[PDB]
């Protein structure tokens, strides 16, 4: 009946007008094909994250379990580039773009009843698992599974995750 | 390329509905006034469910189309009217939601998309498929590794096509 | 404080390998090829490459109107054009009011990446790295933010500016 | 067109754990409000330069016409603190952090032309005088006025100011 943040998506900027051809030589597991895509994708083994680095120096990062874990990943790559003589932003702003939270309702819900009794939900066991439920405040998408597991996506903060859960729990309560 | 798999519809069938009597009239009707104030009636063929309130409000799920829902509703209304309940004979049926499906034709790289397209969420350990929430039109899109796309929150088949176009354009752009 | 977008610069592509000398025949006004519209009041610079640059629009949508209107003219004269081309914001000017009149000498000493020299230019110049913008701060408290690619970035820029200036006064 | 340096911003470190209360006791024109702001401000009249001094020993100095002028001012302050019995480094290295350079194009530029034809420029005469032009090498901000006056900021060296001027001139030439 409590929020667990399980993954975050973060944006940052680690430099300006970066030479991606040089970056691709420095970094490990760096995929760079300028004829096919503009960005460079770096998949870190430790921590287990993927980073997309643009010539502008903007970076998108997926896979981290938390902001702090994304921060380690980002700063590890900043150090690699700095050490190789790239001009970097050494303590970048790490902005949360998305958070994914889980909770367990503690009961196995009847998704057919929810789908019929709660407005703005959909459910089609043949097409996808679980029930989809969009909230307007906070602006999230909620997935509720037969196990009682709940997944909240689109979140901007842990506080919003808490607000989301209250609303979910209060709506399910009638049912 | 858009196929509608289910609809959710609403209607208004009357004003002062005695749910206890409705429960006597309809087969397989779930009514427990203390727990929830609405009556549930589930049909097996078609696999369609109605929720009926004392206010006369009706919600309906499980139908493949608005027309199939309308047939379900009309049948139930006739049972109630014949028993003596004051109901509206031809109520207006309003689409509240849909599940629409499409195929990309390719097996997409969801990792790339989650990395490359802002406003998407992909966490395969939680849920298969990428979640892509839109505002114009206001829909939730799920994209699967197979290339299957499910579009939910729709109010019409034409918003589905707007949604699908924006999806395809974004994954290109 | 609220941000006002005062101008945008947008780029697009209306095709490839345009013959500019024959474009000046179709579009009234054409000094690549410079074209000036009255409604909306915008200017467009078209290269043979197909690239278009546009200044003067209040918004992306105003620019979109001007580009679409000149596309529809080129189309009819037999030039091969893209009808709904992707338009991209290249720059903006955003303005805000701090809500206080700042001490520009205080900021120039106490905040790094600022310069101030009233005899050469009015206002204090403040460079940010993320978002990568140039900010002009005036004694009136008025700020001008340039180098922007989005309104979200203008919001992010102002938050950082206000926060740094709160630390000064 | 020739570069004139009009001002410099310099930094240095004058010691390790400087007692700012005692610095305020001896520097005339010293502003120190530790509850409001951690640094001490000293504003010199001759020459018109200002210093910001931190407990870390970090010093930032604005107003000087040159690095040397700034160093002279800093050493005068150091002598007072040394004379006062405050532990200071007597031979600090003065680092240029910023400079304002000016030049004259020799022509009265058509700023509207430049705003259209040169990328990374902005011009909004109702909001500010001059056209704003950012360079990435050297990393500077340039303001160009209808008079032909050019101001270059963000400079780390006089040599970089010259390199900036060549690029500005080359750009205007193409317009």
């Amino acid at each position: 009946p409590e929020i667990k943040i399980v993954n975050v998506v973060v944006s940052t900027k680690i430099g300006d007008n970066i030479d991606l051809e040089e970056v691709a030589m420095i970094l490990e597991n760096a995929e760079y094909e300028p004829e096919q895509f503009p960005g460079l994708v770096c998949r870190l083994s430790v921590p287990k994250v993927a980073l997309l680095i643009f010539r502008s120096g903007k970076v998108n990062c997926t896979g981290a379990k938390s902001k702090e874990e994304a921060e380690i990943a980002i700063k590890k790559i900043i150090k690699e580039l700095k050490d190789a003589g790239i001009d970097v932003i050494e303590n970048p702003e790490i902005k949360i773009q998305n958070m994914v939270a889980t909770a367990d309702l503690g009961i196995e819900p009847n998704l057919d009843d929810i789908a019929l009794m709660v407005e703005g939900t959909e459910y089609e066991p043949e097409q996808f698992p679980g029930l989809v439920y969009r909230l307007d405040d906070p602006k999230v998408v909620v997935l509720i599974f037969g196990s009682g597991k709940v997944v909240i996506t689109g979140l901007k903060s842990e506080e919003d995750a808490k607000r989301a859960l209250k609303k979910i729990l209060d709506t399910i309560k009638e049912v």
